[PDB]
Parts: C-alpha cells; structure tokens; sequence
C-alpha cells in the first residue's frame, strides 16, 4: 500500500527508465545472471552465454529486457490496482517458466542496484523508499497467486 506521494516517486524514477528501456532492461537482465547465474538456467534462449561481453552483445537479450520492462512499466502505472495485468503473469511465471518467488526478490533488488548504477546521485533516499515499496507490493500479489496455485 502506497501513498499518493508515494506513487508520484514511483512514476516519477520511471520516468528514467522510458528514456532508454532497452538499456535498462539489458542491464537489469545482466544484473540478474552474473549475480545469480541459477537464474540463466532458467531461460532456454539464454543459457548459451557463457560470458557477460556475449550477454552485453546480445540483441536478444536486449529486446526481452524491453519486454520485461514493459510490461512491468504498464503494472506500475496502475498505481497497485493491478488485478487483470498481473494475473496472467503470476500464472505464467508459476505454470510455465516455474520461477521461484525468490527469483523475483532477486530482479527487484537488481532493479535498484541498476537505478543508482546509470543515475549516481539522482535517485535519492525518497525515490528508493517508494520504488522498493511498489516492487514489494508487485512480489506480494505475485506471492499470493503462487499461494493459490500451490507453487514453490
Ligand atoms: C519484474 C519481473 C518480471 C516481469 C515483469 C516479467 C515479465 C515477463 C514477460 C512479459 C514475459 C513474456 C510473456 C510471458 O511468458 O508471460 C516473460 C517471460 C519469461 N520470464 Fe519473466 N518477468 C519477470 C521476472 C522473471 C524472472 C525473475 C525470471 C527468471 C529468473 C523470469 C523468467 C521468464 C522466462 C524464462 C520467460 C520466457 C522467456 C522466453 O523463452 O521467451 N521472469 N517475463
């Protein structure tokens, strides 16, 4: 549960993000694999690279990061009232791709790390306080549907 404020924060650093959404996309992907490379093995069209340079000169890579953070852009901009776009990828990532909840941890905290690693100084206490709140609230309805599902 967020604040208008709070909100406002959220929107506010995405903004950053539709400046250059592949760029970020790509280095919230890189962010992910060479921190936790169990999660490579999870995608069967990346799991061929074995070096971050081929991970960094993947076109491929790029577009799905666009993909991702599409669709994640579109969650937030219903300020949490997210029911019908979050459904079909809670039920996705838990059915088909058999992504852990833990896994979601991960990308929310590469996230912030590639925030403040493009924008040094400019993504400040109060920007971080609001965008991790919503990346919590994203994992916690995520979380609630694995429930129902019974996945682990
Ligand atoms: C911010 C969190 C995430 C968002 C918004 C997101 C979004 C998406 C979207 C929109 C797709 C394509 C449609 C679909 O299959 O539902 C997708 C596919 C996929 N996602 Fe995610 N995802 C997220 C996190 C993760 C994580 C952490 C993993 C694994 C570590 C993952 C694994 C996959 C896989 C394996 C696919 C299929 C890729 C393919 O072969 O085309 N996702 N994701």
């Amino acid at each position: 549960g967020l604040s208008d404020g709070e909100w406002q924060q959220v929107l506010n650093v995405w903004g950053k993000v539709e400046a250059d959404i592949a760029g970020h996309g790509q280095e919230v992907l890189i962010r992910l694999f060479t921190g936790h490379p169990e999660t490579l093995e999870k995608f069967d069209k990346f799991k061929h690279l074995k070096t971050e340079a081929e991970m960094k000169a993947s076109e491929d890579l790029k577009k799905h990061g666009t993909v991702v953070l599409t669709a994640l852009g579109g969650i937030l901009k219903k300020k949490g009232h997210h029911e019908a776009e979050l459904k079909p990828l809670a039920q996705s990532h838990a059915t088909k791709h058999k992504i852990p909840i833990k896994y979601l941890e991960f990308i929310s905290d590469a996230i912030i790390h590639v925030l403040h690693s493009k924008h040094p100084g400019d993504f400040g206490a109060d920007a971080q306080g609001a965008m991790t709140k919503a990346l919590e609230l994203f994992r916690n309805d995520i979380a609630a549907k694995y429930k129902e599902l019974g996945f682990q």
